[PDB]
């Protein structure tokens, strides 16, 4: 149990709906982050963070977020982790450019090796039947050396990723498979789709938002489109970057039934292995 007195708040590095994140430094120079109640917390709030806490201990991968430490015994509470000195993987894959054969740049086998990472963490968290539910690269974390960890959540830069309705939970429909618009339906099999359009993220270097010339509401129609399976339903399209081997993985993962989705094992391997083919 970590004593609050060896932390150094040094930087303001993002706010949730019930904790802030700070950059610190340790004395015993060593930087984690460390997230606290925003100072509005009421005591809803309070039990957010404490469950939190409860739910990411559990979480041990190199390529998830880790708990490092705790402050619960006694007021402030505050959560540890690593911290990731790049930022967001969406914020980091704009500020690239792909590799150019013949700004900062990043290749193409890069992109699969920062694809496979996410796949790999999204492995893990199938064999806890651990269900993420918002799998984006906005909600993955990078550090030196292209590491990435993804973030058990989360909070403007990307409110229009986010449907919402007053009294509903608020949705990012573009990441959705249709059973999860439709039926509100959240398993692993949707995981996998979201990580689809994930993986469409990081071979478009995030330079457009899934489905970013349709409506809201258009996105929820095209859902109702794989439901009545009339092949009307569409689809993103294949990035530059992307070949259409790769392209085909994806659209894979965005099979009207949830058995022919394939599992994480098979896109982790494809990425880090088969997909270097030519
Ligand atoms: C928002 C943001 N976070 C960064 N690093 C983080 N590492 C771990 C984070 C985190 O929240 N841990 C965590 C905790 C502590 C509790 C519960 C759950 C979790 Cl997941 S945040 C870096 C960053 N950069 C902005 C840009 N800068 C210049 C480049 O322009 C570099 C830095 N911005």
């Amino acid at each position: 149990d970590f004593p609050r007195s060896r932390l150094r708040f040094k930087e303001k590095l993002g706010e949730g709906q019930f904790g802030e994140v700070h950059l610190c430094e340790v004395d015993s120079p060593l930087l984690v982050a460390v997230k606290i109640l925003r100072p509005d917390a009421t005591k809803n709030a309070r039990n957010d963070f404490l469950k939190e806490v409860k739910i990411m201990s559990r979480l041990k991968d190199p390529n998830i977020i880790r708990l490092l430490g705790v402050c619960v015994q006694d007021d402030p509470l505050c959560m540890i982790t690593d911290y990731m000195e790049n930022g967001d993987l969406n914020q980091f894959l704009s500020a690239h450019q792909l590799e150019d054969k013949a700004g900062p740049t990043i290749s193409y086998p890069m992109l699969l090796h920062v694809a496979a990472q996410i796949a790999s963490g999204m492995r893990y968290l199938a064999t806890l039947n651990f269900v993420h539910r918002d799998l984006a690269t906005r909600n993955c974390l990078v550090g030196e050396n292209f590491t990435i960890k993804i973030a058990d959540f989360g909070r403007n830069l990307y409110a229009g990723d986010y449907y919402r309705v007053q009294g509903r939970a608020v949705l990012p429909i573009r990441w959705m498979a249709w059973e999860c618009i439709l039926m509100g339906k959240f398993t692993t099999a949707s995981d996998v789709w979201a990580f689809g359009v994930t993986l469409w993220e990081v071979l478009m270097l995030c330079r457009a938002q899934p489905f970013g010339q349709l409506t809201d509401e258009q996105v929820i129609e095209n859902a109702g489109e794989f439901f009545r399976d009339q092949g009307r339903q569409v689809y993103l399209s294949r990035p530059p970057a992307c070949p259409q081997g790769l392209y085909e993985l994806m659209l894979r993962c965005w099979s009207r039934e949830s058995e022919q989705r394939p599992p994480f094992s098979q896109l982790h391997r494809f990425l880090a292995e088969d997909a270097l083919n030519t």
